[PDB]
């Protein structure tokens, strides 16, 4: 059957099944209702940065149409929605003065989803960093950022916490270091080569710092401040793809395990034990920011659950570690990828390069924290797959090879979940086609399907699918 035997009563109780969007994906009105431009506008608007010369000024247009989507949402059985506040909506210049009419576009989602029955799960910041915050501070290169952000933290959760019991600080900390400041292909465009300026085997660890004590500083004012009267939780989204050993080898399942400390071991080791993972400190030694005492208890168990987002895996091929000039947090885990095993790849590409199909994948990352990390409270995040430009309105529609990945994919995590993983809810990236970073509008992620001519929804089968899938 197309469930494949899927449904709610094969999930825990209580399980929680979403969508996810974004900001600066879905919202536009980029420079409207008071928003000042986040790092991610000044990076759009300028020719060759993103496919097309597009950008997110309308984007789906969320901002007018969102009792059009919250009812969509609705009726195709959905428990809950992940979006993120646009910190320059509300602060126009990241701190100081309060955009109402920011404020009233926030009100107004949360309290639409919450008469409809949709529990909103809210990311304070996902990748729009307020220019004016770069500009005067250097952005996620200055510690200052921790004030900054817990200043900004702290009005979300006065303003919104009576109703917001679901919170996130941020989304993948790592793919800001990683593409801000190693590979420079996103905003800030920082690196070695590049003309900005930059340090591809520095920055990229100085701005993970900043974030673990960004977000540890935020949960102490949640806690301190806001938790006892808001009875809330908040954790943060990090990304996690699965690593396989290409062989049995010594050296194969050891760059396999090095690839899981230098991608989730990263943020996990200092928020679940409270330093970082001891190969990064062994082969990035000085290059590696030293938390005090003091920082690492405020880091270590300063995240209520772990949003994990998950996509995709990768086999793994080791050598001898030795001794290297530094050049990059990339370079610095010493391992080559391998996309396939005995001749085989391991698995198709959705449009997404990087996005190889691979359900075994999630089984394996969600296993893998489960063993590692004392079984934290785990919520997958963001999970799906993209479509690319230029096919129909019905081509979209027809959406099976995304269909049989959701199938797939959540029948893998089901397995990890008998088995015990404590994994208590679920996203689908995404609720909409929407802006896709660099790809623009030439990547499709939604299951329902947006004209970017338009601006029409109509749900896709995969829709239809969830909506099958999660009946009461
Ligand atoms: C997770 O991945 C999707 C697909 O690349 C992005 O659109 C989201 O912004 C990111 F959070
Ligand atoms: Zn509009």
């Amino acid at each position: 059957n197309w469930l494949g035997g899927l449904s709610r009563a094969a999930f825990p109780k209580r399980f929680v099944f979403g969508t996810v969007t974004s900001a600066y994906q879905v919202e536009g009105m980029a420079a409207s209702g008071g928003r000042g431009p986040s790092i991610w506008d000044a990076f759009a608007h300028t020719p060759g940065n993103v496919a097309g010369n597009q950008n997110g000024d309308v984007a789906t247009d969320q901002y007018h149409r969102y009792k059009e989507d919250v009812n969509l949402m609705k009726s195709l059985n959905f428990d809950a929605y992940r979006f993120s506040i646009s910190w320059s909506r509300i602060f126009p210049d990241g701190e100081g003065r309060v955009n109402q009419e920011g404020v009233a576009y926030y009100n107004n989602l949360i309290n639409y989803l919450l008469q409809k029955g949709i529990t909103p799960y809210v990311n304070l910041y996902h990748y729009d960093l307020p220019l004016a915050l770069e500009k005067k501070y250097g952005g996620w290169l200055n510690a200052k950022m921790a004030d900054l952000f817990t200043e900004y933290a702290d009005f979300c959760f006065k303003t919104f916490g009576n109703r917001v019991k679901h919170w996130f600080t941020f989304n993948q900390p790592r793919i800001v270091a990683l593409l801000g400041y190693d590979q420079g292909t996103n905003p800030p465009k920082r690196c070695t080569k590049c003309a900005a300026g930059g340090n591809s085997a520095t920055e990229p660890y100085i701005v993970a710092h900043n974030f673990l004590l960004s977000h540890a500083a935020a949960v102490a004012r949640y806690r301190t401040k806001y938790q006892a009267a808001q009875q809330g939780k908040v954790g943060i989204v990090l990304d996690f793809n699965w690593y396989e050993a290409l062989s049995n080898s010594t050296e194969d399942q050891a760059a396999a395990q090095r690839a899981r400390d230098f991608h989730i071991g990263w943020y996990l080791d200092p928020l679940i034990n409270g330093h970082y993972p001891q190969i990064m400190q062994d082969l990035v030694k000085d290059r590696l920011p030293k938390f005090t005492p003091e920082q690492a208890r405020l880091v270590k168990g300063s995240a209520d659950y772990i949003g994990i987002n998950q996509y995709t895996a990768s086999y793994m091929k080791g050598q001898q570690l030795m001794q290297q000039t530094p050049t990059s947090y990339s370079a610095d885990w010493q391992v080559t990828y391998v996309f396939a095993k005995n001749g085989k790849p391991i698995g198709p590409q959705a449009n997404s390069n990087w996005l190889y199909i691979v359900p075994w994948g999630m089984y394996g990352c969600v296993n893998y924290i489960k063993q590692k990390y004392g079984n934290p409270t785990v919520v997958i995040t963001e999970n799906g797959m993209d479509q690319p430009a230029n096919l129909s309105r019905d081509q979209y529609l027809r959406d099976t090879t995304r269909v049989h990945f959701y199938r797939s994919y959540l029948t893998q995590l089901k397995k990890a979940i008998d088995e015990g993983a404590n994994v208590a809810g679920y996203f689908a990236w995404s609720l909409l086609d929407n802006f896709e970073w660099l790809s623009g509008y030439t990547s499709k992620f939604g299951i329902v399907y947006v004209d970017f001519n338009t601006l029409e929804r109509h749900p896709k089968a995969s829709a239809y699918w969830f909506r099958d899938m999660l009946k009461h």
